[PDB]
């Protein structure tokens, strides 16, 4: 009768939707990553300190807008809001910055000509219109589509030329200047990383970010040209690939094996593919993200109205329980957070949801399919943490206590979706800001010293996991909790799991 | 590679999920019933006549407002939109009518009485009179309740003779005879307030399909609405709007008196925590799904299409996840009764809904379904159960159902189908009210009884094949699913057949 | 319950184990086809009298003894005893004729009528030589297979007198063998060989093989029951050494070595059924591998939809006992379960003291085990496993058994000239009986080969309106399942037909309650 | 390709079955425990020692015949053979010893005669007939019969030779028709199907045969004709307090005890499949689903379940089984018996040696050829949700062992109940109890997959080098056995602290050099 405990018990998908229960309070606990896009609306001080308490866990910026000392800024201020809990690292939330990049871009019932001849640059007008795509006519035949200003215009090739396309209208409407142009189901050539992107990339890497979510990605060969620019001094630096177009989503296994996860794009997917088919591109995505155990970004318009009103709409609600449900990682604000009325608002109605939809999981199902999905390996610490998982639906465990240095081990037992927080308890303060890429992980930073005896250590972050969990209300004295360690100084990795009660002290 | 067949065919959910491919295109059939709220933007015979062709079934008026004389109007020119369709039987898509009922500082204290102050209406004054006498009777300590839309909000803290007197929660500006919620309360107000007496009488009058009606909590309330319609409206559907936490706790006896339900997704979300909708709806889908019933998912599913050409990202997602989740209606609400675009709004719920019958794991639901459903001596269950399963196996275009009162046809939803159930009718209202039921395709056969039996039979079923080639549904040489009854009259469906399409 | 119905009910197969219930009685039907061996024990008209009313569906004639007339006279015997019941074709049973051939063989030489003993890790010289075929002793044995050195190499076992002795071949020469005796005993005369793991290059048919086929041909067999069969051009040599003549005698694949199991799908494939050929397979292979032999056949056989028979020692020592050991009682359980449509009894009818109990004990157990069947499992495997097809009897067939699960019909009746429509829905193994009506009666004695077909040949003459033909083929088998007490009056049951005169065309199915007769 | 690990990867079990493989050769470890039936032909000290190398686990003593002196000298033998092992501990094998009662039983007074089916008899209980018995008029020693008869009823006689239909009943007498006839002997055996008998519990030779098994010191007890959970405790009394540690193994063998199995598994450390006189009480077609019944029950409350009686009877006079006992004991083992046993076949045949390597081969092939993706999923399902850290534990340890092909799953354990919660989760890998219980370690034979190790080592002074101690015996017996080898990864179950109840600690350990 709590945390929709009675549904979890179903013996079908049918009679588990009939059990959902409104009045089946959920845990405190909250899995599914928060990511707010920062800008005018959340840069201060003041605004990121209630961000943070509403439940923000990845500081998004936005590099298609702003300058290096804009940016530079809002990173300070998300630092300073940050170590403002420093003082209790019981209490203590790691909080991750996010680069986003620019990315590379096309820019600017009749007949209509495309010209690539710059004398036009300066006189646009609505019979001949400039692009600045100069491979264009290789990538584009006559029957493909090109569309203007995030999709409004659509334009269909009739005429080939060697400097030239003559199109027909499809999609009428105003067409101003410096618009952007996407060319649906194309094999665009545009480089990786354009020259912006590289100078924003060196930028991330001096700043010290967590994370770099890589714009308009199309194949494997992307990410690579991504990773090489972050080079050796960003090499702990996780690629996230955003999907935003037909070929990434054509060429996503090769984009996956390459990148540290993904981000679903629906705003330009849904510009780029029909608006009809985006949900099919998300739960494959998804899908295959849980599949290969790698974090999955759920992205852009949920919670839209929020931008103006102080309640999403019973779409939005739906979209964010649905995202969980699917099994996204990390739900995410582009607009809601960085420009609108009501920022703390759309953060504490993400949170409020994802908890509510994380109850709602079927994992009986679930489980049995990441376990019969997953390759057998003779590798100690993938058979620990699956154990784990196993152990914590046995007991209904109040956590899984993971200690872990790269977060490696944590991130094992979070692929394999236990119902129990896992607490990542990390000296590596990168490790605690990216561990919230993943289902499930409550991250926590360990500020005490390495003690000279071993077991002793141990037992002190142990120690300090279960004060988090009483603190934070995850579990009370008594409750059994399951804990995953190494056996043994620094050599080896984790294969030990513990079931063990909270202790009164 | 059509379909998502190879999704289809995986083994678990999750690989399921992971073969779902934007290059697999759907087939021309679309099974949920796509229900329009009709208003300013939306009630002109010419805009009709393209709201049909862009995927309308069911005209829902709202009788929130409007007079008896504005409404008749509505259903008038949706009728005569309607019937400019009669003169080729074969693309005749029968339109149903459906009637919706309407029977009802940041910490500053205010003052409920139930004397009369309807003349002054400030906050220093504190909230009206209002029109609930009975309030004080069923809120208690801790109470909440929830004025303009839930904009405001307000705790009682003390109980009087009269009186009850609050400390706001949630501030704003008060106006004046707005709507008031009670969350968590057990609602005395009659089941049908005096207006909605007249407004069902009119329905009556206007030879309605179905009526939607509002705010039900309990089983005696589905009866009242019942017997309200009376022997004259025996036939009218009633689909109870669950819009309350009441409702929501006593689904089950409303389920079983009803014959469907409205996941009133509005009030709803302003009753409960609005992160707990998505919850009940979809206990609700899954339990009518469960009991053969049908299901209407509505309210702000395509919102910001009332002033946009476009949806947002969350729409589609709620469109597809509603399709998904099992039910057999999706609605649209000012989207299509006073937004800009409500063609486009119809379109888009018509390219959405079929993009996700494809995606339905309908391995494992079928499995469910068939699990879940009783034993019985009924033999049209098992042939109904029989018919799906033979569809299943020789992907057929087509399930062909001859049906008197729909029955026969309703069974065959139940089992959830790929493919579309081509509903064949002489009964026009069973036509109009088989858009409510996941995958019927309604079909109004105008020809005469023939005198022999077997060549009325043979007759309905190739109009059933014309429809479906000129509709696009199947072609020549495909095979189909044909059934009907060994007997004139109602009730005996037991045969089915597979055949080749001519 | 009965039938096991709450286990039919249990979400889980271990829950369906713990509901099993020996108070839940079983119904009338048995669906598993019961095929007995005849012999001096079976072979009076008497006898096969009361073989058919205590279960037995196919007389099988073992072409390894007795002379053409011997079998003759079996073969009369059994149409005689199967005909005397034909007066009321209401509780006309058919009765199938099999032959099984005696197929290729390997065997030793003689030495009278004497022994000798083969000890421990003596020598034994194997010879080709014909000087030594009379002159067989303790250091010099003669066999009759002449290209044995070419399929055998250094390493490889020899067994000999049905896996008795056993030999490893240490020297290879050009018409020898030097061996080590493994297993020693008493060597007598002419001794079967084995040849474990060997690629055996016999002919697919024996010179004896081919006379006993012709033979078959002549007296009108349903089936042959192939030995040896170890590859699919030995399968096709059976085919066409039966011909145009023989086309429509069914071919029943014995898979009894290693070669036949490892080339089973390719046999499986031209073959119209399998034996799970178990006695001369577990010479031929470890003991303790049978069962995964056995059941790996029967999986694939109801996967392909292909008749498989549980064949040998099911039930032996009820050879000499009234009644079958434990072990026995669970193997023909147990092979229901697997799956197989019919069982078999060798000497336990051919030539043991208690012939009939022993046909009874294998009815009682194989309905018994028929409705301790996991439908719920199988069902969806089989429907899951299945192709798609736009073959519109598939579809039919298919639906059918679906509907049947789903009122519990007493039976499932099928209109069927060829068989292949009844086939078609035994293959999803409906619990309800498939009542298959027929005038051909070769297809009625061919329906035993299929798990749950009953079937009955109509001798009413072709009406001369269609609907009326139909419909009296239908009260027949209406009248059937009353007399048989499958289904009264009120019962549903499930009806296939087709729309049009040829075969084919079964498209049709009606689910209707039993009628007043 | 080497444990039908190809049909293992099924998704269905008709698949499963499909890819079964004869050319798929089981690993060493053999999970199923075979009891043998000691008699004439197994008693030596020789052929005991061959006994236990051909895989005996428990030897079983038949209560039914022979005097406390000749069993006292078959457990002696027993342990003589055992103990010639015992000098290297890496490779001895417990070996646990059973007493199987003789119990309650009906019996006939005093030559033949010829009953006819169609024919009267009448039984009386007047002792004048204890001497005169004919075709006419039959003695029984039950007194109570009349009470636990009806009109309609059967009696057998003579294990189900005979069979009779009451058809009046009287004060101190039934008057019967024959309905199979045979011949009559004296002295012969009662069997009364579906009837209530209230015969006791235990019979007065039985309470003196189970005092004798206390001083003998026997693991485990086969206690006959059990009806109801009454009848186990009154043999948990009988063993009294000196046998507390005695495992009741209690025996189905009619009507009542079917029906009334689930109060009985309940009260009992375990259950015996009776088949034998099961079979005689019950019509035989029916064996097989009690057999089913009994063995899924037994797994899903996780106690110990034995298939018994006739699995390999042809052997008593032949070399070699049939292909129906073939069949039977793979299945037993495929239903999930935890163990397997032989009667006369080891008691009194020919092959008694012969019969045990049978069992063992097939046992082994049998537990290769267990769909393991489905009972592991049907187990933890039905399974009920616990606070216990050990059974959470247990499971997470089998989990682990699937996730990595695990040659073993090591278990420290003093009382067995570790090692016993991990067996009923069924792993594949063999489970390697380390104790130095020597009596945790005989009775863990009744256990599918554990393999008992007795450690003999002293008590070191620091508690977490003697669990290290144990641990590295585990790996040695491992590696000695040929379960695994060096850089095979093996899980490792201990607890936080010194006794039983502690076990909590769950490790993945590659085995060291
Ligand atoms: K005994
Ligand atoms: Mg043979």
């Amino acid at each position: 009768q709590t945390q929709q405990l009675h549904a979890a018990m179903a013996d079908t998908f049918l009679e588990h939707m009939c059990r959902l229960d409104i009045d089946s309070p959920p845990i405190t606990a909250r899995n599914t990553g928060i990511i707010c896009t920062i800008g005018p609306a959340s840069r201060s001080v003041e605004t990121l300190k209630e961000m943070i308490k509403s439940g923000m866990n990845v500081a998004r910026l936005n590099f298609s807008h702003g300058t290096h000392e804009y940016h530079a800024e809002t990173i300070k201020n998300v630092r300073t809001a940050t170590e403002s809990f420093a003082s209790d690292p019981i209490l203590y939330r790691p909080v991750a910055v996010a680069l986003d990049t620019k990315g590379p871009e096309i820019r600017t019932g009749a007949t209509l000509k495309i010209t690539l001849d710059n004398a036009y640059m300066e006189k646009c007008d609505e019979n001949i219109l400039w692009l600045d795509y100069k491979n264009i006519c290789k990538v584009v035949e006559v029957g493909s589509k090109i569309y203007v200003d995030d999709g409004l215009i659509s334009l269909q090739v009739k005429q080939k030329g060697a400097d030239f396309l003559v199109t027909e209208v499809e999609n009428g409407g105003s067409l101003g200047s410096k618009k952007g142009v996407n060319l649906p189901g194309a094999a665009v050539d545009l480089p990786a990383v354009s020259e912006k992107d590289i100078q924003d990339l060196k930028f991330g890497v001096e700043q010290d970010v967590d994370m770099v979510f890589a714009s308009f990605i199309r194949k494997a060969s992307d990410v690579h040209e991504v990773r090489k620019v972050l080079g050796e001094k960003g090499k702990n630096i996780k690629i996230i690939s955003k999907i935003e177009n037909h070929e990434g989503v054509r060429r996503f296994d090769e984009i996956l094996e390459a990148s540290d996860g993904i981000m679903v794009a629906r705003g330009d997917l849904g510009i780029e593919i029909p608006a009809e088919k985006v949900f099919l591109a998300q739960k494959m995505m998804i899908g295959r993200c849980n599949r290969a155990g790698k974090p999955v970004i759920c992205a852009t318009q949920m919670l839209e109205s929020m931008i103006k009103k102080p309640r999403p709409t019973r779409a939005e609600g739906s979209d964010v329980a649905n995202a969980v449900l699917d099994g996204a990682d990390c739900i995410m604000l582009s607009g809601e957070t960085a420009k609108g009325d009501y920022p703390l608002e759309a953060v504490r109605m993400q949170h409020l949801i994802a908890r509510e939809a994380e109850a709602a999981i079927y994992h009986l199902q679930l489980f049995e399919e990441l376990r019969r999905l997953a390759p057998i390996t003779s590798d100690p610490t993938e058979a620990t943490a699956v154990g784990a998982v196993e152990a914590s639906f046995k007991c209904c465990s109040g956590a899984i206590i993971v200690l872990t240095k790269s977060g490696r081990s944590a991130h094992q037992v979070a692929r394999y979706r236990p119902r129990a927080p896992i607490i990542a308890v990390t000296r590596n303060p990168q490790t605690a800001r990216q561990a919230h890429l993943y289902r499930g992980i409550f991250p926590v930073l360990c500020k005490d010293p390495v003690q000279e005896a071993w077991a002793e250590d141990v037992d002190l972050r142990v120690n300090f996991a279960m004060n988090v969990g009483k603190a934070r209300g995850f579990f009370k004295k008594g409750d059994v909790v399951i804990v995953l360690t190494g056996w043994r100084p620094g050599s080896g990795f984790t294969n030990t799991m513990r079931v063990v009660p909270v202790p009164h002290h």
